[PDB]
């Protein structure tokens, strides 16, 4: 036998950091969950009981906290790049570091109409994430995402004109509920190293904000022909607004809300135009995915 | 043997309802999870295989949807009272109905600064709940609550002066993080029936809003001596603002954020006044409870 | 305002303990999650910022580990009684201790047909639990339970003869699937203190084993008229087998498995006698409860 | 813009099937959760609101149930291959079907020492899974796995000789607890189509049993130098026992159990040779991965 692939490290590292402005009194908090997995000349730890090549996962954990003490933790694209770069530079035999960060929301409270200096609310379980792959000799590849953004619209969603054959029971509809949990990812151009990442730092928060804004406005305003059609519009708009993005990926569940025929009870009308009470379905669910990039077709368009 | 207690029914009934204003185009959505458990002269279903006394849980489910079609689903205190009253009135042999409702957030989206007519966001997993016990001959007992309201403050929390003995290792502190998930319950005066509940309908939304406002402002502004002291202030204020409440209960976890001593690494200072990076602890957690009512002591105060 | 009720302590305390037989080499492991909440003369911690009356939750945590080091952790009824007794004896002003323990399964592995001396498998997420309320001057009240025991039978379950009215759509059935997650609790006679608990120690493991055995055999062998009828048989048998039990409580979800009519597709027959493929329903679910004790009726039986 | 990748379908489809032997009375149950995602000439559903190319996810759901009615659902490798093959054969424009199946345990109960004909227990949340990718013109690629197999050994685990530098605090140990949740995957040789899969049907259950047996015996018997070293031994043995496997992958968390120094309390000794009570850590956790295949090095071995 031989090792074909290997990576190892510390997962589920919870990290909080506070910034305190001693002049103004305003404090700002950041909370995340971090995973760092390393690759390199480590195969003998598996094949030969050679622990000398292992940077202990406990030490990886220590390093995450040390790095958060010595550097900004925002934007997460930057923090992940600093962290990953550290491992490949510090350890000759480590050649890749894979850093995943989930950022948790702590939104400043407004009390009596004024932003409070040191009190926060988890205003959504929506996350902002990064995946930062730092690969020695091949730069830094970053995928940024938002996830867990749960939305519903009560009309202005349709689904008709789909294939009908002997497996089909679904009724066409011209007016349905649409609800999803948005997972949207934007994949950056490869960066050559930490200097190039740093040169683009403002673009990270700006692109996350654009992606969120586009997602919400397109969901709310598109008289949707399908999940497929709506999500494509989102992606095309994000690509148009940040040239340093190469692709946008969406993964959207179709969280079904079924009509309930009550006509068996006193002739109650609760379908079609009279549908008011619905049964949210926990499972199953449609699951619709696509990855959109910029076009390069020049004929047969 | 004999049956000492029994109740049965349908749990985990997911319910959506939409209201459509055909004049304005504005739609409003409501989503909940409902449980109804019944008591009464049912013991022979357990002891004698006598199914004649069972109103099937499937029929209870149907009834929940029918009741939502025929009545408002808001405030949940009212919906639960209507639902519970139905079972004790419809079925001679059913003498109590226990209705639990969890209300899920669907907050209207603002798009380009304007409220959208039919698009919503799950802006928090915080819930608004009710427990409505309708007991034939003994009226309607309602407990209202908010839960899953997750908050953090980065300073203005203290914990010193606690008992110290041979089991104690905890350091006193004059400046710590405080974070919790608020579960707050207000227990209404017994209502004689559905008419009395209906007579107080505006008070339900108003009291929920007061409880939330008080919770947030007191958390944010109290330079807290302990979870105990802060939660008591919340409760006393809610009682002062609604005379139809008899008690207020809080159940608060103390979600610990530990300092991380980094002085072993290059003399890094990350404790006390220099604490910036902390380790959120998933478990264990303090858990602090109290039920506050109005005083009746007249001496030894 | 005044404090009507209060309790506080440490929740979610994970505890492992190993026993090592140095003669035989056999090791035995125990893992639990513990909660201890205290009551007593503590109201001034809430009303007056008086921390002097607080035994810190951190110290409660320390105490749990110390108590596990100095005493057996099995049976959990005993461990909980020792732990609770400690708080009311050690602290004059603490008058009740409420100890909840969840015991996690670590079943010894059999390797090549032989029990291994130090390797274990989590063979089920089923739990064994206790609730031990130690109340100064009023002894020790113990509720023991098993929970998370998930079972299914594919036939020999029926449900017919239930009430039918204008809310009813359910078809009677003479052959259905029955599946549940068993939560069964046996409530012990009050014990006067720790000596009386210790005097009954073998009965704890024996009664847990009886309750489990009865549950499984009755589920498997009863040609069930309803969940109600089957669960009552379980309870009556457990009561008959341990006189120091006062009541047995069951709480059982009815985890529905729906037939799927496929006759629209090529005349496929998948209902009634030809039902082979079913749709497990995640929600909603029936929920059936009862508490059974011994009879005291002497006429009208 | 243009669609670079797309797939869609139905996720979280719960499926039960029963087999009834009418001669013997013995019934056998199967329960799974299925996901099917399709690829093909579908881009216009995203770009052009062209629903004609969409086989509705509702119809995919119907098809899963129909296929389970008309075919064996075991082994899951076979069921997934039949299901995936159906979509690429039935629909000219669909060119890949990605079928994921999670199989849930329903183990036959033994009652009074005899296997019961129709009663089952969920004896573990361990799963048996498949990932079956059916790609038109490129056969069928199958990855089989077991997951959620949670184990602990109380001794015969070590971790010493790891890299030590200025980021390291971890103590070397010659005797520790090792606990994990095993996720093990074996990747089959590409199959040319459904006939080739069918030709190997007995190997699926046999290889799953081998993988489980090897996992448990190696975990229990290896005096482990590290998670890395132990998992490699597992993989090499599985490869040696099934030549139609190309690779074996393990992904193992290191679920830490920390010693608790109690020497501050009455000189209690609970570390090193006297360690009996430990604190299971929920997070963070090591995470150790590798993919093992057969060797092709002929020099520098
Ligand atoms: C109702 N429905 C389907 O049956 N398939 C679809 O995904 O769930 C699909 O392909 N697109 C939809 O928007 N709606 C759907
Ligand atoms: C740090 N700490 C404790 O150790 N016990 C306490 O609850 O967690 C307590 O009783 N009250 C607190 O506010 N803080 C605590
Ligand atoms: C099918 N079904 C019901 O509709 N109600 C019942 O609980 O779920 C009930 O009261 N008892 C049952 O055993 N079966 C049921
Ligand atoms: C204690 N410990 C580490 O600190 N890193 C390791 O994974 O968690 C590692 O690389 N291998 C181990 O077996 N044990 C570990």
């Amino acid at each position: 036998s031989a090792v074909k692939a290997a990576r190892y490290g510390k997962d589920n590292v919870r990290v909080y950091k506070v910034h305190k402005d001693e002049k103004t009194g305003v404090q700002t908090v950041y909370e995340m969950t971090v995973c760092v997995l390393l690759e390199g000349e480590i195969e003998t730890s598996y094949t030969k009981a050679d622990n000398s090549v292992i940077v202990a996962t406990d030490s990886i954990k220590n390093t995450i906290y040390i790095t958060a003490k010595q550097n900004p933790v925002t934007p997460p694209e930057l923090f992940g790049s600093i962290l990953g770069t550290h491992f490949i530079e510090k350890y000759n035999h480590i050649h890749a570091a894979h850093v995943n960060i989930v950022c948790h929301r702590w939104t400043r409270m407004d009390i009596d109409g004024k932003p409070h200096p040191h009190s926060f609310i988890r205003d959504s379980e929506e996350k902002r994430n990064v995946q930062v792959d730092v690969v020695e000799g091949k730069g830094i590849d970053i995928k940024s995402s938002l996830s867990g953004l749960t939305v519903l619209k009560s009309t202005n969603s349709q689904f008709w004109g789909f294939l009908r054959d002997e497996y089909t029971t679904l009724k066409e509809t011209w007016d349905r509920i649409l609800s999803t949990d948005v997972d949207a990812t934007w994949q950056w151009k490869n960066f050559s190293g930490l200097q190039e990442v740093r040169s683009h730092v403002p673009k990270f928060d700006a692109t996350w904000a654009t992606a969120r804004e586009v997602t919400l406005k397109t969901f709310a305003e598109d008289n949707s022909a399908s999940v497929q059609a709506t999500m494509y519009k989102m992606a095309e708009q994000i690509l148009a607004r940040q040239q340093l993005i190469e692709t946008v990926e969406y993964s959207l569940p179709n969280k079904h809300y079924f009509e309930i025929d009550l006509s068996w009870h006193k002739g109650l009308q609760n379908t079609g135009k009279n549908a008011e009470v619905f049964a949210p379905q926990s499972d199953p669910n449609g699951l619709i995915k696509c990855t959109v990039g910029r076009s390069s077709l020049k004929s047969k368009l």
